[PDB]
């Protein structure tokens, strides 16, 4: 099952991300169901927005929104929902939503998958346009869903991302 | 596994549908294999037709064609094969095929996924064009497959759909 | 050429819309060039948004942004850029942008193309979700493009849409 | 303009086909407008069917339905609406519809474009499945459009196709 | 799980192939992970090439590259990654790569799925273009990945393919 | 017509490129016909390769292969065949093919369309992977077409690209 995938080969620098939503896809918000491992439709998004990157989570982690910690993974081509990608964290967008605090990690494909992202070492190496698109997306994607809301609080660096990974891996572990 | 998804949160009004074939897709007829939970290609359809809605089944049900009961789910965008959608039954197309009687339920995305279909309470609220397309599809999609055939017998309302769900949930339960 | 297509068979109730951008497409903002009739890339949109409907213009009209008046056309399936669709106006989103006032008409496929939209007679017959998505789109799609901006000013009815069509058809005519 | 493309390099064996509808596409029935050369939406098809091959016409020809003669062109990948393909006729499906008699030619990509279809010399060399799909399509695609109808009358060989081409090229020529 | 799918209904003539990569897809090289059954991104291919056919493996087999034996499956439409197709072997491209010897079987959809490939009995019945495309693909797809390499050694017939299947099914069985 | 588009707003630094083939598309080699302006299928490519970037030409130029000079344009999303993009030359891949010498320019979207490529000033600023993919593509895409061949001769800088543009604009001008 997708429930039995590790958090990573060597957390926090070498992680696996389970993809739920491909980059640039139709506005279907899929989420993996914890007990079955199946991809469920969480909702049909109301705004005419798309995720700027592939979107998923790190297995065996727990955030403060009651879900595994969330990751954006830029790739040259969109990934399949339910697939798993080896990546390296490079930054994090801090934010809270209606279900609790809910950081959005950015992790790039691992060097072994591709050399394309090897030059992205830290958050300042991400394209400004991409970071700005990601922030705008999270600021606005819930604008038409009553009872769903966001506070975006800014970008933090790879060490912050890594600290989040470690802390979420510790959370699910005695939870 | 997709074999461990419930029939629904509160059958028959609140169901889960496992999707096998997206709306408006290529003519590959996928079916979930009961023992592995995998998506198998059942066949390459011979007619140049597509399913008017996403197509799948309710887990832990049994129809008279030896398969779980079949459901059509209209959505704004096609769903992924193998994904699961929470829905609400609104009508049923009665029909029989070569493998035995084989009703085609229509269920719309649950209000929690989207408000888009909340106005569809019963079968008369479905668009006439959509119902007519669905009936035509089932009347003709097997026209070029020898030994596969259909008798479409007309549309019935949400209570009939719900009765079918309950009865199929009872069938698999002592089968 | 696409420059020689009429404004419509019987303006303002029966119009032709030249499509520039399909619904639910990649964020490439195409515009027809007036002198060549070719589809040019105006820009690569910076926000992660898509047009909720097909988007184009009525030929031989002139708005206050120096362009033909702009139209959104809902369809069951996205249209090809450069194609032309016969439609019927049903409402208008009033708004201004950096290039001047710039109304966004909504027109549905003509009955002769499809009966699907015949029940949409006026702006109140459009789905609330669709109208809300359209307004949100225009409110936010320029949020990351410096020097591009929007003031959305609300929805008006089919007669207002029709008055706009007539007035823009008169503008280009002694311009 | 697409109005100025020849009927072919050497009719009837070497023709050009202007494509209006790609194979396996969404059910949007495009038609080139004779006076503008633009692709217009003729209608949104009501049945859940797709064209088994790319579909278009031979320029500077005239059929008995008031339109240029119609051609199906099988290709390995769907063609773009408005593109032009060099082909070789191999057979014809005879049929009439509401607008008058309306043969459906089949022509394969010319050897110069690809060697893939060089083995298809005549109608008996077309796959049986493809011919059967084409006939079924034309038998049924108008089943839900009132006032549109078809009589399919069977397959004829490459010489018959070629005779049709010549005769339609003569028709438009003193018409 | 995809790990519990059989090698086939009646090996070697009747096999199941688990698909990892669809025909004509984006250059994402997916591989099923043996212990989780999940689809992992193995790498982002560096060359601008696509697989000429759907690509996957026979479960419960073991090749000399440490992986299940690899199969190409031509279909009329691309298959979903993670789906399973019943097929019949018709030939094999012999080759070695950096991970060891690594034959590429070709197997066509079983007659029960479609009659389309029933005329392909042996390797000489495959289109020359398709075989040539497959060989060229394997000759060149690793050209830009350092440390990945190929020696293509030519085509062999259905009996050779079948012998490979049997031998790989025996290998994993006491391994 | 696409024949009446300028070479550029201010050649050679500010050019327009007419797109014939989108990036990452199916292997249909379209070419604009000079006398009609229509997109014709030149051929169905035999290798399983795709263009790494959008591909087209500069109007009103003439190369030594008897065609307008050829340009690759990287974009975030593939462009429509027949569309026109404003760009800035940054480098050139020198090469000859069977029809004569045939340089492949690389030009990035103009700053006015997007700021994404503003950091690419010269050929050394292009990603190494992209340049390597482009060279490999041209080295191999004709490998299965008899009588079509290539000699790739290496990368040259933006000034070389610009000199090519100027010289081709002069060639068509007294030709
Ligand atoms: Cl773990
Ligand atoms: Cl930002
Ligand atoms: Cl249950
Ligand atoms: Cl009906
Ligand atoms: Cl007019
Ligand atoms: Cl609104
Ligand atoms: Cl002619
Ligand atoms: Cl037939
Ligand atoms: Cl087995
Ligand atoms: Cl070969
Ligand atoms: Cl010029
Ligand atoms: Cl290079
Ligand atoms: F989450
Ligand atoms: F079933
Ligand atoms: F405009
Ligand atoms: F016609
Ligand atoms: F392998
Ligand atoms: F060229
Ligand atoms: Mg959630
Ligand atoms: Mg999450
Ligand atoms: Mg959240
Ligand atoms: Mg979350
Ligand atoms: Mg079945
Ligand atoms: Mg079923
Ligand atoms: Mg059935
Ligand atoms: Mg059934
Ligand atoms: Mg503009
Ligand atoms: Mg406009
Ligand atoms: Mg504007
Ligand atoms: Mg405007
Ligand atoms: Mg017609
Ligand atoms: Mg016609
Ligand atoms: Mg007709
Ligand atoms: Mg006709
Ligand atoms: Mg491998
Ligand atoms: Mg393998
Ligand atoms: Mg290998
Ligand atoms: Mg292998
Ligand atoms: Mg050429
Ligand atoms: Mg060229
Ligand atoms: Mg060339
Ligand atoms: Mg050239
Ligand atoms: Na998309
Ligand atoms: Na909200
Ligand atoms: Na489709
Ligand atoms: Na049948
Ligand atoms: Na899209
Ligand atoms: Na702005
Ligand atoms: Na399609
Ligand atoms: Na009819
Ligand atoms: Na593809
Ligand atoms: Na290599
Ligand atoms: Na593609
Ligand atoms: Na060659």
């Amino acid at each position: 099952s997708l429930l039995n995938v590790p958090a990573g080969k060597d957390l926090p620098e070498d992680i696996y991300v389970v993809i739920e939503i491909p980059a640039n896809a139709d506005p279907i918000k899929y989420e993996i169901d914890k007990e079955s491992g199946a991809l469920f439709v969480d909702r049909f998004m109301s705004t005419a927005m798309f995720y700027p990157c592939n979107y998923g989570y790190i297995n065996h982690t727990l955030s403060l929104d009651g879900d595994p910690v969330d990751v954006l993974v830029p790739t040259p081509y969109p990934l399949q929902p339910g697939s798993v990608t080896r990546c390296r964290p490079v930054g994090v967008l801090k934010m809270t939503d209606e279900a609790g605090e809910d950081a959005k990690l950015v992790a790039v494909p691992h060097s072994k998958l591709s050399k394309e992202y090897d030059h992205i070492k830290d958050v300042n190496d991400l394209p400004e346009l991409l970071k700005a698109q990601i922030a705008h997306f999270f600021e606005h994607y819930k604008d038409l869903e009553k009872g769903k809301w966001v506070k975006v609080e800014g970008w933090e660096n790879a060490e912050a991302a890594k600290a989040e990974i470690v802390a979420s891996f510790e959370r699910a572990k005695n939870k």
